């Protein structure tokens, strides 16, 4: 698809059975989901942004589906205000920025 | 141009006869620049990010050129880790997300 930025670029993801809304975000290096339960072991991590840093759990090799496209990679889970798809999975579905 | 997201989408902007680097960020509603001096009067604004809220200054009608495309609009100044080009100016240069 081609997406305009007059509104926020929100999409439906499928994440282990659940459907969610998420933000396609080129300014995020990583994908960060709101607090949820994932299968697997994890590592703590700190990520920072506007307003400072938060602690997240790092999960590896999670399959996500972003508009039909499935992608695999690292997912961070934590007290983010919104679900965010970052550059790590955007690349996997062939996302580019165009003008 | 078409930008891929394997690296950060950093570009050069020009504001006030200075060149600076900035991130193209579709996850940002507005444009936020590191601490600097702009023309005119400002008003107060609060923005929320990953880590919390910050208080910024809002200057209206600023000209930026981004990659040789010039835009005029609202820019916020405050303590951001990087200069950020958000959706208000990304729409003015015709930027879309594609996959
Ligand atoms: C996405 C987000 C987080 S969300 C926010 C927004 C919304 O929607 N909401 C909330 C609010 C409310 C009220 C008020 C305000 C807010 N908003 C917006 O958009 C506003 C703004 C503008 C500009 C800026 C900011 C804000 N928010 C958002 C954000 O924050 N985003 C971001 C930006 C940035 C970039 C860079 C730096 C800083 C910031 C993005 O997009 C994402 C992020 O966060 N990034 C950073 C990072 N992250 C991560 C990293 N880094 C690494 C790793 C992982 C993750």
């Amino acid at each position: 698809p081609q997406i305009t930025l007059w509104q926020r670029p929100l999409v439906t993801i499928k994440i282990g059975g659940q459907l969610k809304e998420a933000l396609l975000d080129t300014g995020a290096d990583d994908t960060v989901l709101e607090e949820m339960s994932l299968p697997g072991r994890w590592k703590p991590k700190m990520i920072g942004g506007i307003g400072g840093f938060i602690k997240v759990r790092q999960y590896d090799q999670i399959l996500i589906e972003i508009c039909g496209h499935k992608a695999i990679g690292t997912v961070l889970v934590g007290p983010t205000p919104v679900n965010i798809i970052g550059r790590n999975l955007l690349t996997q579905i062939g996302c580019t920025l165009n003008f």
